[PDB]
């Protein structure tokens, strides 16, 4: 691809290890301007060490919650007042109580079932709503999931439940937005050691398993998401709405 | 056959509901059966419905499942009226008119988490209650519709609800197999309910069912019903975590 | 209860046949049936296995179905000693046994279209010439595996044939909807039969079953006969078109 | 996705509207070398034209039939001769006879079954087993499929299971080639006026559906498909294997 004259927002990088961060190198290498959301007070810390390492020539940093309606609406108007119009938004953001994880399925409490329906599946509606507002002439929107939400994955529990929310998320957005010339799809990621998956039970012997029984036999990168990301927030794949692209070393393709 | 076998049905409000007719089958083939309800006005209906079936008596439950407490003393009264139960059939869900009738991208985040809420975390507290009067094993169906897999026009914030509950029940299904609870989903096609008036355009969903489904025509609730009775009995003792489409062939093509 | 059903049962071998675990369950069920075999030795077997069904005479007619001589003039044969029948069940699959093992890329042209032309396009004849024993409408179940599904090790020229039936399946399912003919297939999970040798690696695919599937047990010939019994029978009215795994749950989880 | 330096052998083009000859502009305009197969020598005709409006230097033009195993075996092997090791394979090869694309699909022959199987499906797998000689440091093959390959759609009939069986084709291929750090794709076009279209029944009513039903309301074309088909090519998608990339403006999405 080719991405000078194009800015993307890019939610959810905490560290060095995020998904979100491999997004933001590959897509700075290619061109593009960015602009990064953030929650915690540490997550902005580490996003202005990080930004160091990028050809990025301004700092453009807004912190939103996506559990705060005003905060998402106050958030984008205020990009939208300082960058203009955007291209697309990468959405890189789950959350869910390590309480309700490491129990049976069953045992979820409504009040954590809920919560990880919010922060990880509801939040990317309500981004697109105001995304679009800055996407006159359309635009871009890629959130990640992963394959629990396609298949039941021991210990991904509550999770897999919201990821399945968000896939189907995904196809009604893009169903809404087709005809703003807005597209919208996913990115299924192979798993990778982030400071999220430590809530995921034997998340070692889920890498072990995509090395021994995967069709290229290793686990994939950041970087590797961060390639299919620059494609779909590209031109490359203007043709391509409602779909959902495994990074996973053709793990969802075997049984 | 299922005599001396005892199923509870949730989402009985009148005599169009799917569960009346799950109810029909079922209470044709003997089952002794258990009935759930949220307003008075169902179980004023069940009360009235219940002089077409053979059941010796009437066991009605109130159970709001936006309530644990209404859901774990339900269940828990169940028991002790009726003792060990083999299945329970779940009709619910529920959105708000405001949000299947604005663009889908313009959804509330109050109602987005109603929809889930009522339409697939149910199924999980349900599940979990349920399973301490099945200690033997048994066999609990969700009733879902093709928009949990495609983007259907109109159903919106309800299609995002539907796709949750097809997840809950493969995950219930795998935590919930050890024990011997089978748990699968019955994916109706459209059927006049009163629900059926939520969503826009169904009439016309009905039509290019008609028009373009292989069997050429629409199902009824009686054809869920039977596909229940299988999902819940002996004969499909090797099925779990499986959707079967009650919809004349419709999504096998495109 | 099937009682005045007759049906077609295409691919017994053995006592371990799929289809003979089919066969045993309608039989149990009061359907008349009708058997057809390959090789004499599938005769014979059938013969004597015959003497544990209540079947009080014995319809057995060889059909090769690389012969659409066979297929058609057999299935005529069936319609003038028996007359209109109810459904069929295919369970009819082979490819050299060089090509369930090693590695996918080497498969020859000839062992690639043999496999095609036994295990799918034999569904699609089969299917013409029952529809003509079918007026009033029927059923037809074919039989397949997850391996048509996701490339699963060893499989190999047997997954490409299978993923072409399941289509097939749903071709026929539209193009005889309108007849009121269902077209339907069972995925079995892994069992132990006499092709099941031929498949590298077998017997590390069971044990992953008990292992990692939600219900932890294989399957057996049975529980696929009581899901073909639902299949075949008006409890799926309505159902066409649809691929139902009898597997312990192993379709669902990942 | 710079591709100078990269050789892809680009399979089935026969006049200007083909999807290989999208396919062709886009990988030529990233300065791909390019060499092409063609069964009729009609196609050969058109192809000589049609490289004067390319970049490439030279026309490495060879005739293969792909229901010939000596012709695939020796094409291939004449092509590593002539210009050396390659990047990749595109795959643009289908065929079935007429009259099993309208009507009833019950009265299908099976030799229309197997001719269907053979040449849409099967050629795939030989393909694959004659480029990999060329392919020793790895390289990417992705093949067209289409829609009614995973869903009964009027019309398509035989062509439907052949490409069902293409589709399975690709995931095994994917599994025995990923070791090799081979991948293997397909793309799932929307429906295009293309000589081949010609034989499916009812194709302007398949065209006026997309426009009206699927997400973007518009149809897609030849480049778009070749946009997709320069990512799976390219480095880009390393990570993606045994996936179908639908480019049909969302229509798979939606019912
Ligand atoms: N790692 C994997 O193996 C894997 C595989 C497939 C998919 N995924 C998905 O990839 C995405 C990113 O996760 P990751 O693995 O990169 O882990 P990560 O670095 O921990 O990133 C998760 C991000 O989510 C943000 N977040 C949580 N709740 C939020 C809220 N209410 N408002 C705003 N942001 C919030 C966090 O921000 P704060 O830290 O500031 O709170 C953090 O930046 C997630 O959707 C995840 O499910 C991960
Ligand atoms: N009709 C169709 O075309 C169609 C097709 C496919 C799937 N479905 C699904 O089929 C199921 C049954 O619906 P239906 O069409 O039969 O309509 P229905 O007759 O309106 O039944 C819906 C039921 O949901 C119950 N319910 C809603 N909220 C509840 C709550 N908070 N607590 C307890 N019960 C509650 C209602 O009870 P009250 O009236 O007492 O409040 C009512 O009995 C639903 O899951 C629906 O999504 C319907
Ligand atoms: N066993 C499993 O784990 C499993 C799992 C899923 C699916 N399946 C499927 O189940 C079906 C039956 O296999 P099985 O396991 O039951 O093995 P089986 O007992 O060996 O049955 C295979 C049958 O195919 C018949 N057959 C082969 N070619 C034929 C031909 N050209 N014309 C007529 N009949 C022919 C054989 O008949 P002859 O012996 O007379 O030649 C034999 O009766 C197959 O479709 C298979 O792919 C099996
Ligand atoms: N157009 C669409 O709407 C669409 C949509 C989705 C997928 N597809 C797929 O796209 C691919 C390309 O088709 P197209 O639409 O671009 O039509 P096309 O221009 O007619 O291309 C079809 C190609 O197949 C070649 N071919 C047929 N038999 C062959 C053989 N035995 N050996 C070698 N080559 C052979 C033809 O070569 P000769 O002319 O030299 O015989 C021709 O170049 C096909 O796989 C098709 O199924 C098309
Ligand atoms: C097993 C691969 C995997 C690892 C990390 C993930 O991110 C999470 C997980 C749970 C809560 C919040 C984010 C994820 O979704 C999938
Ligand atoms: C289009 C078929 C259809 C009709 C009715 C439904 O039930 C609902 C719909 C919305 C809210 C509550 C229940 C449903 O799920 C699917
Ligand atoms: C691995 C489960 C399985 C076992 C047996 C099968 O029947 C065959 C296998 C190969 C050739 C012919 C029939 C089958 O299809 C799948
Ligand atoms: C309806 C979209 C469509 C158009 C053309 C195609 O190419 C063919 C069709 C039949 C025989 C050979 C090639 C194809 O596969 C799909
Ligand atoms: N001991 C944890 C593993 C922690 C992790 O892998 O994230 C478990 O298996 O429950
Ligand atoms: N009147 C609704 C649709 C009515 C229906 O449910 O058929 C509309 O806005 O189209
Ligand atoms: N095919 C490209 C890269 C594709 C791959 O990632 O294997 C190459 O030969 O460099
Ligand atoms: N309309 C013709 C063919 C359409 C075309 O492919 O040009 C038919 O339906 O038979």
């Amino acid at each position: 691809v080719n991405l000078e004259n194009k800015t993307y927002v890019i939610m959810g990088i905490a560290n060095k290890r995020s998904i979100a961060f491999g997004v933001a190198k590959v897509l700075d290498q290619l061109g593009a301007k960015l602009v990064f959301t953030y929650r915690k007070e540490r997550s902005r810390k580490e996003l202005e060490k990080l930004l160091e390492q990028l050809n990025q020539p301004e700092a453009h940093l807004y912190q939103i919650d996506v559990q705060s309606d005003e905060e998402v609406i106050n958030g984008f108007e205020q990009i939208g007042k300082d960058v203009g119009n955007i291209d697309g938004v990468y959405h890189s953001i789950a959350f869910a109580n390590m309480e309700d994880l490491r129990g049976r399925f069953s045992e979820t409490s409504r009040e954590g079932f809920l919560l990880a329906q919010d922060i990880s599946s509801y939040s990317l509606t309500i981004v697109a709503h105001e995304a679009k507002k800055l996407m006159p002439e359309g635009g871009s929107i890629v959130a990640t999931t992963y394959l629990g939400g396609e298949f039941a994955v021991q210990n991904y529990n509550v999770m897999g439940v919201a990821k399945a929310s968000l896939e189907a998320n995904v196809k009604y957005l893009a169903l809404d937005l087709g005809p703003d010339n807005i597209r919208v799809n996913a990115i299924s990621a192979g798993p990778i050691r982030t400071l999220s998956a430590k809530g995921v039970g034997g998340f070692n012997t889920i890498l072990k398993e995509i090395e021994e029984r995967a069709p290229l036999k290793r686990n994939v990168d950041q970087v590797e998401v961060g390639k299919t990301a620059a494609y779909l927030l590209s031109d490359l794949s203007s043709g391509v709405t409602g779909e959902n692209i495994h990074v996973d070393s053709g793990f969802h393709a075997i049984k």
